[PDB]
């Protein structure tokens, strides 16, 4: 159930993001007036960033601090960047994601003391399965 | 982790899919906003955009992370993984929800007609939901 956090995670990240970079230099990078940028980043001011303005600042600074605070306000984990190229076919990512998923189900179906070796060994299947799914989306965008 | 802005309109296509997936009149009533304002902020050709509070609100009202996922895909980020309801006892439910998304992805993976525009985003939500269910499985292991 998606819910807004009871703490100001986003505005705390807006403040943290302000400490990490020069706002005057950043505003001149983005083409914004420095006061307009400071107010949209200031929890004291009702002005907010647009979704595209969040990417551009994220892209210009290479800093996920703002995006992580936006995500934390709805209990989302911080952004996990991806850098993937689909060499094979959409089909092939679907099938290989299930050696992972099947091995994930194999450890979850028998629930009696969850191991360290299995808890570890089921997480590659998660991480490898996630990689196959993200590769499925890119190969689906191709054709 | 270069957070490059994708050349594709991931976020614009997410707004279009979100606009067709929900009743705009009821959603605007629940969100306490004019239904015209909600349509304009969902239309890529309109200049009005959402605010962080509005994106949080629409995601909570609909339990649909399509807008957040499209936002994250624009900067090459994985879809959102909410830890609000994370529980160790829900591992089996996380796993079983993955085939619903993967079986849907597999249904469209094999030869089925041609290139729609709705049931391919449809497969993108299955990838996103499958990624979220896999992530919550790894988190539930603790």
């Amino acid at each position: 159930d998606f819910q807004v956090s009871k703490h100001p995670h986003y505005d705390e990240a807006c403040r943290a993001f302000a400490q990490r970079h020069n706002m005057a230099k950043l505003a001149e990078r983005a083409g914004m007036n420095v006061q307009t940028l400071r107010n949209k980043l200031n929890p004291e001011q009702p002005h907010q960033f647009t979704p595209p303005e969040l990417w551009l600042l994220t892209d210009l600074t290479e800093d996920s601090t703002l995006v992580d605070g936006f995500l934390a306000q709805i209990h989302c984990l911080p952004c996990v960047p991806v850098n993937e190229l689909a060499k094979d076919k959409l089909q092939s990512y679907v099938m290989r994601a299930m050696s992972e998923l099947g091995e994930l189900a194999s450890g979850a179906v028998s629930d009696e003391r969850l191991t360290t070796a299995r808890k570890h060994n089921m997480i590659e299947s998660v991480n490898s399965g996630i990689r196959m799914l993200s590769l499925s989306a890119l190969a689906l965008h191709a054709r």
